């Protein structure tokens, strides 16, 4: 049944939320939506209440919505964000205008955390583990992130960390120019279009992080795209003609090969200190062919793990239906299928 809704105005927006959400206060704002902190009285939690801007006001736009709505209603593992609620005040599809997603209140990230701690050989294996393990759970959906980096990463008092995307906005050109954390966690072959890619990029992602949890300090670094690429290959060597045969793009393939013959460097002499399995993992995910990088369930058996690795608690995902990314459809088709999901959602337990 239909709680009762109360209406207040925040940052010139109009919020109306059930009454069981109390303390509602702005953390931040962008393109695709606002968010408040707020206290669930019901459950007793701490959450986060996003509200959509403009959900339907193009396709793209209503594709968008259904979207994120569709993978949080699926995602459920410790490691990955969940849906805590979903509602609208609306009372019918006739009316249906506005969709306000709730979450566990993610109030720390990764950023804060390399910023400003010490962080032990220990705290960097428990933490690079719990990515692994909420990536082979996305990954087992065939979903892909695509923008893993530290301020998409939330972790708690004890260290226990989930995988969210806080993007409020989109990547633009403008988005990925220049000095920029936007871009120094991106796969070399989406930063520069080389190729179809796929799930892996996610893996070169996580090897930039890591390196970083264990020097303090950005791995690549550049200065725009070509500075960037010219940081990986001096790490990395330059691509072999196995790997150029598979830059479909005839253009990116001729400038990769104007480049002076560089070899991979010894990881050992670029992370002084670091234990050995630790530099064994690195060279294993910063591999330039996505094709031969090792995988997240493959790097979970991995022996700088020994101590977390529990094969018998790194679950899977149901499957998870995205044929509707193929589908060309009307906003006021998008918004009714939309709406069914708003209507059917079943919180957890
Ligand atoms: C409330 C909410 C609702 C929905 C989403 N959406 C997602 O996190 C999201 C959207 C699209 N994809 C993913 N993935 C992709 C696959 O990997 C799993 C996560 C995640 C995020 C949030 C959210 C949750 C918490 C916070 C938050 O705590 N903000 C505080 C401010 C200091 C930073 C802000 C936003």
């Amino acid at each position: 049944e239909r709680p009762t809704f109360y209406r207040q105005e925040l940052n010139k927006t109009i919020w109306e939320v059930p009454e069981r959400y109390q303390n509602l206060s702005p953390v931040g704002s962008g393109a695709y939506g606002s968010v408040c902190a707020a206290f669930d009285t019901k459950t007793g939690l701490r959450v986060a209440v996003k509200k959509l801007s403009r959900p339907f006001q193009s396709i793209i736009h209503a594709k968008r919505t259904y979207r994120e709505l569709r993978l949080l209603k699926h995602m459920k593992h410790e490691n990955v964000i969940g849906l805590l609620d979903v509602f609208t005040p609306a009372r019918s599809l006739e009316e249906f205008n506005d969709v306000y997603l709730v979450t566990h209140l993610m109030g720390a990230d990764l950023n804060n955390i390399v910023k400003c701690q010490k962080l032990t050989d220990d705290h960097v294996q428990f933490l690079i583990y719990q990515i692994l393990r909420g990536l082979k759970y996305i990954h087992s959906a065939d979903i892909i992130h695509r923008d893993l980096k530290p301020s998409n990463l939330a972790v708690n008092e004890d260290c226990e960390l989930k995988i969210l995307d806080f993007g409020l906005a989109r990547h633009t050109d403008d988005e990925m120019t220049g000095y920029v954390a936007t871009r120094w966690y991106r796969a070399p072959e989406i930063m520069l279009n080389w190729m179809h890619y796929n799930q892996t990029v996610d893996i070169w992602s996580v090897g930039c992080i890591m390196a970083e949890l264990l020097t303090g300090r950005t791995l690549f670094p550049g200065t725009d795209h070509i500075d960037q690429l010219k940081l990986i290959l001096r790490l990395v060597g330059t691509p072999g003609a196995e790997l150029l045969k598979k830059i479909s793009s005839e253009s990116a393939r001729n400038y990769i090969q104007s480049l002076t013959q560089m070899p991979k460097m010894n990881f050992a002499n670029v992370f002084i200190g670091a234990n050995p399995l630790a530099v064994d993992l690195l060279e294993k995910m910063l591999v330039l062919d996505s094709d031969k990088r090792i995988t997240a369930a493959q790097a979970l058996a991995h022996a700088y793990f020994a101590q977390y690795h529990d094969p018998d608690d790194e679950p899977v995902a149901d499957p998870y239906d995205q044929s509707f990314e193929s589908r060309d459809l009307l906003i006021d088709e998008w918004k009714s299928l939309t709406y069914d999901e708003v209507i059917s959602f079943v919180p957890p337990p």
